[PDB]
Order: C-alpha cells, then structure tokens, then sequence
DNA sequence: GCCAGCGCTGGC
DNA sequence: GCCAGCGCTGGC
C-alpha cells in the first residue's frame, strides 16, 4: 504493498511527473488514486483536467490517465 | 479558506 | 456492476 508511488512520467514531456496513493480507509480503502505533477508542483487528478494543460503541446488521445502510459 | 481523502453517479 | 470524473467536507 500500500505504497505511495511518485516519479517522471515518461509518457509526459520533461519534468511531469506521476503519483499512486492508495486509499488507506472507508469503502474504497485499496483503491489507487492516480495524480499528476506538471514541472511547477499543480496537481492533477483527471484527463480532462490535464488535457486542458498538455492537450495543444502534445496528443493525449491515446494516453490511459490511469496507467499513466500511450496505448501500443 | 484550503485540500487530502473519501463517496456519488452518469455513462457505459 | 464498474469506474472516470469530480463534489464535498473534516480537520487543519
């Protein structure tokens, strides 16, 4: 495991970088939330809200906010 | 007044 | 039934 996990995103251009916090109480407890932290420390917590930052600079058509990688 | 941590729900 | 997306608020 129930480790938070954050490091570079490499799917994101340089600088972005991906965190995993799993829910540690209440019903949902185990599941992960999934952030993201552009270069300056904003957080992110969904596409639509990240795509309003990245969405000109580069395609996130294919990108999977939750896995945090372009699908192949 | 913020915001981490959780629940709700529309759309599938 | 699941979960993307986001509303809400206790504790600060």
């Amino acid at each position: 495991s129930m480790e938070r996990k954050r490091w570079e995103c490499p799917a994101l251009p340089q600088g972005w970088e991906r965190e995993e916090v799993p829910r540690r109480s209440g019903l949902s407890a185990g599941h992960r939330d999934v952030f993201y932290y552009s270069p300056s420390g904003k957080k992110f917590r969904s596409k639509p809200q990240l795509a309003r930052y990245l969405g000109g600079s580069m395609d996130l058509s294919t990108f999977d906010f939750r896995t945090g990688k372009m699908l192949m």
